[PDB]
């Protein structure tokens, strides 16, 4: 239009800009699309977005959403304001242990959000605040006896310590992230790797993921919040630089390529998930706001740094 602002090319958050680019990279990689959704999803969390890092996220199952995500800096009751804005059902199961979880350590917790550029509210997100014991995750009340059956096998594999929890609004599923005390090694990888079901996987597979771990690990476990069944494992690399990338799907290729970041410093991850319905990877890619930053002052290792957790060794 004859003075139509133009899209900024600067590092910082524009709500605008980001509605553009929702949808130029969901065309770009092949993903659905939800308009007037993703508007509301925009209006209501636009300050989340604008104070916290905003970055993206993919698989490489084929036509997969692209899905956007604020990494919190502002801390309030999201999943309240997701549902005074249409976003989630005000009777969703999950809720209760959302709120539990939410309210450990006296709410010391912070809650980001998860979306989809064709389906809204995806997963909430809970950082909280440390090593926190398995223990205290696994076994509040609002989880049934078959979740909480589950702590021993975590404790057996020394899957001991907590940092973040990721409740999925569509399946009554949590991803709950452990931190090993590592190297991961050939059988600890078979171990964690049993639990999903999956097919073992060659040997190839195991030597390059262990390749990009650190020596202190990060592993997601995918919980079942109704059957405490374990569907799906997935171990992550942060910050991997393009030219140290490992062989990834070609969806994921295009995925960092077109995806943009305007970041100072540019933060690839990437998650090698293994489970029953299926093997894939996943990607993340940060936008605005500092991703990097946010990662490191959750204690999160990069790529090709030293990764020992030097606290949890003394818990050990
Ligand atoms: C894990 O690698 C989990 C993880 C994965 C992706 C992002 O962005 C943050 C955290 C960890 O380091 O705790």
């Amino acid at each position: 239009g004859s003075h139509m602002p133009a899209l900024p090319i600067d590092q910082e958050f524009d709500c605008e800009r980001f509605r553009a680019d929702i949808r130029a990279t969901a065309a770009a990689i092949g993903a659905p699309i939800a308009h007037r959704l993703t508007d509301t999803v925009l209006e209501a969390f636009r300050d989340n977005f604008a104070q916290g890092a905003t970055l993206w996220k993919t698989t490489s199952q084929p036509g997969d959403q692209l899905s956007y995500r604020f990494f919190s800096r502002l801390k309030m009751d999201t999943v309240s304001r997701a549902i005074d804005a249409g976003l989630l059902d005000a009777a969703h199961p999950t809720l209760a242990v959302v709120d539990a979880w939410s309210s450990l350590y006296g709410g010391a917790p912070v809650q980001s959000g998860d979306f989809d550029a064709g389906r809204g509210m995806a997963k909430t997100w809970l950082y909280f605040g440390g090593l926190r014991p398995a223990e205290d995750i696994l076994t509040v009340p609002a989880l049934p006896a078959s979740v909480q059956a589950r702590l021993k096998d975590f404790l057996a594999l020394g899957l001991a310590h907590v940092r973040f929890a990721a409740v999925d609004w569509r399946h009554h599923s949590a991803n709950v992230y452990f931190r090993g005390k590592g190297p991961l090694d050939t059988v600890q990888f078979a171990r964690i790797h049993a639990l999903s079901g999956s097919t073992p996987p060659a040997a190839h597979v195991v030597e390059e993921v262990l390749a990009y771990m650190p020596e202190d690990y990060c592993v997601a476990i995918t919980l079942d919040l109704h059957s405490g069944d374990i569907e799906r494992v997935c171990f992550y690399a942060l910050k991997v630089p393009k030219n140290a990338l490992p062989r990834i799907p070609t969806r994921i290729a295009r995925f960092l390529e077109v995806a943009p970041s305007h970041d100072v410093e540019e933060c690839n991850v990437i998650g090698w998930s293994f489970g029953r319905s299926g093997d894939y990877v996943k990607a993340e890619r940060s936008y605005t706001g500092n991703m990097a930053e946010i990662l490191a002052g959750w204690n999160c290792f990069f790529h090709g740094e030293e990764g020992r957790d030097h606290d949890l060794r003394a818990l050990h």
